[PDB]
């Protein structure tokens, strides 16, 4: 298992409350720049060539991701370094200071109909302005814009063609909501997920409405359950498919983590995961 794309989750906290996150704020733990920095060190020599950030809201500690982002650029030379955030805390003076080192930049928006945003729990209802502002920073200091949506019972109907067609994110994913056991699958759990859940026939209701674009990469449940590298706020592996968990890298070193996981390399290929993530 060559682990060539790897998101780690470095923070579980977040300042948004979205009915149906998949990772929600167990712990408050976070690593040190040392420990992290020699993670993403083994994790580069064990062949990874894209980092992304993510877990709650990585712009909560900017400082810290940008930190990382200029480590895994200059010093690991790594191919692709990729963020995803929800776009609220996101300063324009930081994009400016670090566009050299990113290659991709993801924001989050589940719905151009700011009621449903609120519905969701993404926030009060700017996600749109957010949206769009992120967007622009991007296009001004050369970094790839992508976008992610999560689609879910109140936005599989929803026609967002119009705002595709304008932003031209040149990668879209589009997730079906993901019931992960221990996550977010019943009311014992952080959130209850079950109100968003779809059938594969309303999924395709959206898919078909947009697949005809370039950037739209659809992820389905059977696609996102066991396609991804997940690294935990400890650097550990999780397995969110079998509801499993591994040692820290950091002690029993890469290749003896990932044999622990299933990796599903072939959903990995089939949802484009190794594509052309590089350049500015
Ligand atoms: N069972 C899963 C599946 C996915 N994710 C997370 O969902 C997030 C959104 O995925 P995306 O932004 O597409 O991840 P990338 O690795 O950046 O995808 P790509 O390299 O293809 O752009 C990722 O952080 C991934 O870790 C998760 O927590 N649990
Ligand atoms: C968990 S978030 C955290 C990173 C960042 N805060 C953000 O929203 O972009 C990462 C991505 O997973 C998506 N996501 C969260 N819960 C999900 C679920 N149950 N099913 C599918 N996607 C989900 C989010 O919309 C987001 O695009
Ligand atoms: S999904 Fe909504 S809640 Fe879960 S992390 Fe990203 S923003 Fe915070
Ligand atoms: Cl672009």
């Amino acid at each position: 298992q060559i682990p060539v794309s790897v998101n780690y989750h470095f923070t579980r906290k977040c300042n948004k409350s979205c009915g149906f996150c998949f990772h929600t704020a167990k712990t408050s733990h976070m690593e040190d720049i040392s420990r992290a920095k020699r993670g993403l060190q083994l994790l580069q020599r064990a062949g990874m060539k894209k980092i992304n950030f993510a877990g709650g809201e990585p712009f909560l500690y900017p400082k810290f991701l940008g930190e990382l982002v200029d480590f895994c650029k200059e010093d690991l030379h790594l191919e692709s370094v990729s963020i995803i955030t929800n776009g609220s805390l996101v300063r324009e003076e930081w994009v400016r200071k670090h566009a050299k080192n990113i290659d991709i930049l993801a924001c989050s928006c589940d719905s151009f109909d700011e009621n449903m945003n609120i519905e969701i729990g993404r926030g009060t209802g700017n996600q749109v302005e957010i949206l769009y502002r992120i967007a622009k920073w991007c296009r001004k200091n050369e970094i790839k814009f992508k976008l992610n949506t999560v689609v879910t019972r109140l936005n599989y109907e929803e026609d967002m063609n119009e705002h595709i067609d304008t932003l031209q994110p040149f990668r879209w994913k589009v997730f079906q909501v993901l019931i992960v056991e221990g996550e977010n699958d019943s009311e014992k759990t952080l959130r209850d997920a079950r109100r968003f859940t779809i059938s594969d026939k309303q999924f395709e209701v959206f898919c078909s409405k947009h697949r005809h674009h370039k950037s739209f990469v659809a992820e389905p449940n059977r696609l996102m359950a066991s396609s991804y590298l997940l690294v935990d706020e400890y650097m550990r592996f999780i397995d969110k498919d079998g509801n499993k968990l591994t040692k820290s890298i950091l002690d029993v070193g890469v290749e003896a983590a990932m044999k622990e996981i299933k990796w599903d390399v072939d959903a990995f290929q089939e949802r484009g995961g190794v594509y052309e993530w590089t350049k500015e």
